[PDB]
């Protein structure tokens, strides 16, 4: 025959523990995500894996904020960069042989360094001509690799590949996104946005049968976007909250006993 | 004539309560956002509502990782998928009749299933020919609907519509984004990125007046992106924190009284 | 010769304080991001700084959800909006003079107001012709500016510039993103996604030498995306957690003493 507020206190404690456990579980289920920007003065030389079927690389150069007009739009020019060639097997199906021409991408961003590439496909029956390209983080990391074919088979799964069509000048603005996985993977990936500009075919009609591919690679900005996942569920903070609530309840019970022995 | 640290304690309590209320209010005002990825082996067959004005669907097929070259670039071919037709009214303005050709999109993603569509518009006065397309989540959810016109009028507001031009082969990479609203709406939407590739018109000059539209639909990856809003303002955690601070202040006051009766 | 649980209590307190400091440091290092959407019935009129090299603005009009077919595809039409001209210097290199044609952007989104622009470049040696465009928030904020050249030089750094090619009708869907920086900068920026549609050159072959640029500007939706960074590290919450945990440890020690004087 007392106040019996201990029952209400126990109910409050049970409810608070239950809601705290539910909150911790739902916070552990749904991590939040954070984005930051790391400014880099000079990117590492990216690798550009082009896939020309039969078109030959007429020209390739390292340009700057402007490209001078082509002296010969559709004739063999000058290749003026470090390019390699690799042959590997497509991870999707082991019955196809893929030949990749690897180009060292532009490093300088403050100066807006460009990689300008021009291919010509002489004759083909394909209705929609297009050259595929893949981007990987470092060309140097590709050079000193024991298994170049294995490197490219890994890059096929690690990165997504796009394509640029003939009759255009595809201007590819590429940027780096580093996703720091919960396992500390630090997976680096490429994002890119294009702008296709028509090619004014001024060549004589005799040579108009051949198709011309122009593509320009640069970095859109000297910022690498780092994306991380943050776990908002901290067990120790939960323990501290539970301890504080339990202490508050215990002191409330003590004050209730004091009130009972004073007035009630 | 005592220490009168109770006044400082009350000031600290008032400041802590004020800052806690402000922090809770600003956390309730700005929910955080979380992104997760759900891997699906086979997407549900999406619905592609195309809006051909007068162009007739020459061909449509379910292809795989490659498209064989067209046997007849601009002549009636074979339609080899499930297509329906609906007529409804534009939700914005009730004075226009919209006729939509609904195509069952590709399901398989591991096999890189394609939907290839080819239209031909014979003659028109339009300077810039383009066919509009809208994407909705399920074609099956469209088949068994009591009000197909109502379904399309809802799809107009629920989804965004794009267009693909003639003289190109628009390759649409489409992915699904499920935004879980605070009201548990779980609104599903489509994102898409294209790649226009020129069409090498090898048809005779007599038939070059007619315009050809080509479009390819697939899924870019087998990942549905779920975006959720997390409320970082928890009333019960706030109550526990306030209780802990109040208890700390009370025990500090008790120890101050002990110090007064000991030395001070 | 006692229980000496005080040593374990001190170790627990040290570990708890250490992990709390580490958690606070890593939370202060990595702020989370919050995204919100503010609906505006009528955007403030944006400023479109176009950079025509030698092409003259044939036509420019404020249209609505449809554009009627051009009465004269490549002849001087009617300019029917507020346009200004400014001359300034490129912030990157002070040796180039940039002439900008500032155009009054579309305000209404409910009515889907369009800005339709048509330029004609008579003769040039450029292989890939394109007109550059920059978007800034307010044209009115540009009109009453003491230093228009300084305003444009600041807009060059504050905003990113794109380009639209000839032989196309680029439809630019633009939207506003306000990033609220930690310093309360409230930096406003423009995002845009395009859709190039081929231009069917029906003009006589005599006038086909000149290149035509068409572009359409509207707002994709009446939503401004506000992106904020939230600091999850609250010093006062950490103080409350530490105080509650310290009190829990103190009461545990008191109960241990009670147990010692009772049984142990």
């Amino acid at each position: 025959l007392l106040i019996f507020i201990y029952l209400l206190l126990m109910a409050v404690a049970v409810f608070l523990v239950y809601q705290t456990i539910m909150d911790f579980r739902e916070k552990l289920k749904h991590p939040v995500m954070s984005v930051s920007y790391k400014e880099v003065d000079r990117y590492d030389a990216p690798g550009i894996a082009l896939y020309p079927g039969q078109a030959q690389l007429l020209s390739c150069k390292h340009y700057y904020e402007v490209i001078p007009p082509l002296r010969s739009p559709g004739q063999p020019g000058d290749v003026n960069c470090t390019t390699q060639r690799v042959n590997y097997t497509d991870p999707f199906s082991n019955q196809t042989l893929k030949s990749a021409l690897i180009v060292r991408g532009p490093r300088e961003v403050q100066k807006r360094e460009l990689v300008f590439l021009q291919f010509r496909l002489n004759q083909s029956s394909e209705d929609f001509s297009a050259i595929d390209y893949l981007l990987f983080s470092s060309f140097q990391e590709f050079l000193q690799s024991p298994d170049r074919a294995g490197f490219m088979q890994a890059c096929e799964s690690a990165y997504s590949s796009w394509k640029f069509s003939g009759g255009f000048r595809t201007w590819v603005k590429m940027s780096l996104v580093e996703t720091k996985e919960e396992d500390g993977r630090e997976a680096v990936e490429f994002r890119q946005e294009t702008s296709v500009v028509n090619y004014i075919d001024q060549r004589p009609a005799a040579e108009k049968s051949a198709q011309l591919f122009f593509v320009v690679f640069e970095w859109k900005d000297p910022f690498i976007q780092k994306v991380q996942d943050i776990i908002t569920a901290n067990p120790w903070n939960t323990i501290a909250l539970l301890c504080g609530a339990f202490l508050a309840l215990f002191k409330a019970a003590e004050f209730a006993k004091l009130s009972v022995k004073w007035m009630a």
